[PDB]
């Protein structure tokens, strides 16, 4: 059918526009700012996703500009960017495409009443980690980490991050506004309104997903953050003074018990050291991803339920690793090329 | 059938211990902080509501405090209330009970594809205003106003607010938290996490609740607050830098309400909501304001009835406390056929 050609600016590198030219256009969703697509490259007839927001023109788009600075193998990447009109100037990304989210897939076992194999918990959770120990590693912060912004293709049981609209480079000393990051995944000093919050705040909310993946629905859910707190609460106990203090300074004032009993023991492990009060005693990513839970991961036997290999898990380069590089001995498992 | 009896302190009248009896304990729901049952009391055979919350000896409850002191039409009475056991105290209050909730019925209109009629979304609005009024001629603010804590009786057409576990006494000068209200109903100042808020932001919750009852779903969703004020925005227009400061993104310019609604939507109706919505709290219609607005100016009509026949509910026996306010108001709010010698 019809066929658009655009002159788009290569995500990474030499910026040196070429001509690239998709079809099959559908809408596929939808994102932050913006409306997500789906079309197929002519030249190499791969699918792609398009996402597409209003651009200002007197000022350079935050996402963009974070985007073109990212190159790991659980993100989805910025392969091209250019603009198109409709006076108004829209500005298009043009990304990876992945077929599922981990909500959706998540909503599948929960409504039939199953609960995701641990196998595939793992492989996801773990793959989440290394993404984050990436763009933290830039002092990039994510700052919406919820099940919609994680897509799967489920035969490869590759994970990709996804939606950097409300990424930003957190620099200690500047202020950020607390009232980012969805309903559920929010960690405690959002929720008090602190607004000189760390990277650990995309732990937190990853650690809701674990969570939640390992329940079948939300650990922390309440319509205001109040009810949200008292979830908390029930589980973390209460704050002692100390700990309020560490989540925002201007405050105004079991974990077995919580899974079914077959829930491995490191699973609710890592739970805990993930979802604590104190921001600086949550795991870091890099910390996480060498946790005792993913060991399986780890074994030289590792297969998918499906009979296919594991995604690359141990290609680690050494800005991922800047975090803390004596980690690489159990990162990198002793088979692992 | 069982029965159980306790001796429980009247709501307001003076502290005569009643014994009260009571059969059919069944729970309707959770209530914040607590459970609510139902039960029917012996004599009168009346259904009534409890709500049984736990209660830590260390602070004497705040709700409890704050309803004793409340007696209003349009709000939920304490008729009594007792402690209990559990190894804990469990604080009980028994309440009126009234059978459906603002949520249920706009949902029913709402997954059908209709319309509250218009005449329903003046009744509502124009009650909980006035409730509105009156809690906060003593200074309290409920902090919760959303469609689920707006009771009905479907055959009266008479709305009570609940669930004052949110409510308090907001003094100018005092911080208050601001992770309080419900995701679609907070006012933006709540949304920038002021502190120093004051009672307007029930004005922006109740102002949230006429919108969607007109459009049929909420006017300003999203799962985080970046989304919310997309949404608010994308109709009230960027915040200039002085309703910014009053409160304490891709620039859009301002959106004519009546793009919002359908097309048959009184003008007085999107008037109001313009009003109501409004960056600057203090620029937000007072709750007696909003009543006296000719929105409800058919509520003051002499012939005005219900589409079931009946007559309306009482909606001018207005006090002095409740106009405390803006005196000067009167002359609208109680119309003259209400004013006519017995
Ligand atoms: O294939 C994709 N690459 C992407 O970058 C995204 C995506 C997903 C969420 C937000 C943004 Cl900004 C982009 C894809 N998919 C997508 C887009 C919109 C929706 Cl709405 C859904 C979905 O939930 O199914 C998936
Ligand atoms: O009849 C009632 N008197 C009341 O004060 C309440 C009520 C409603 C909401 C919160 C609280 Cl704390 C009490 C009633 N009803 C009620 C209680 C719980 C639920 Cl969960 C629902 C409901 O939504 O159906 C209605």
């Amino acid at each position: 059918s019809k066929v658009t050609t655009v002159v788009a600016t290569p995500g990474q590198g030499p910026d040196r526009p070429q001509e690239v030219s998709y079809t099959d256009t559908k809408v596929i969703g939808n994102g932050s700012f913006g409306v997500v697509y789906q079309a197929k490259l002519c030249d190499s007839g791969e699918l792609v996703a398009i996402k597409k927001v209003l651009q200002d023109k007197r000022f350079k788009n935050r996402e963009l500009q974070i985007m073109r600075k990212l190159d790991h193998c659980n993100i989805v990447r910025l392969r091209y960017f250019f603009y198109s009109s409709g006076d108004e100037v829209y500005l298009n990304l043009v990304l990876d495409y992945v077929p599922e989210t981990v909500y959706r897939v998540a909503r599948h076992y929960s409504r039939a009443k199953q609960t995701l194999p641990v196998i595939y918990v793992k492989l996801y959770m773990y793959q989440l980690f290394r993404s984050l120990a990436y763009i933290h590693s830039f002092g990039i912060c994510h700052r919406d980490i919820k099940p919609q912004n994680l897509l799967l293709d489920p035969d490869t049981a590759v994970l990709k991050l996804c939606d950097f609209g409300s990424a930003k480079q957190l620099v200690r000393g500047e202020p950020n506004v607390s009232y980012i990051c969805s309903r559920y995944y929010r960690a405690p000093e959002l929720i008090f309104g602190a607004t000189d919050y760390t990277s650990s705040i995309d732990v937190w909310s990853a650690g809701c997903v674990l969570a939640e993946l390992l329940l079948g629905q939300p650990i922390f859910p309440g319509d205001s953050g109040v009810d949200q707190l008292v979830e908390i609460i029930k589980v973390l106990g209460t704050p002692t003074r100390e700990q309020i203090r560490e989540m925002n300074p201007n405050y105004t004032e079991p974990w077995t018990k919580v899974f079914r009993p077959r829930t491995p023991p490191e699973a609710i492990a890592l739970c805990s050291r993930l979802l604590e009060y104190t921001p600086t005693a949550r795991l870091t990513p890099l910390e996480a991803c060498a946790h005792s839970f993913f060991d399986e991961l780890r074994d030289p036997n590792v297969k998918l339920p499906n009979g296919r290999d594991t995604p690359a898990l141990f290609n680690f380069t050494t800005q991922e690793l800047s975090s803390n590089p004596p980690l690489a001995t159990i990162l990198i498992p002793p088979h692992a090329r």
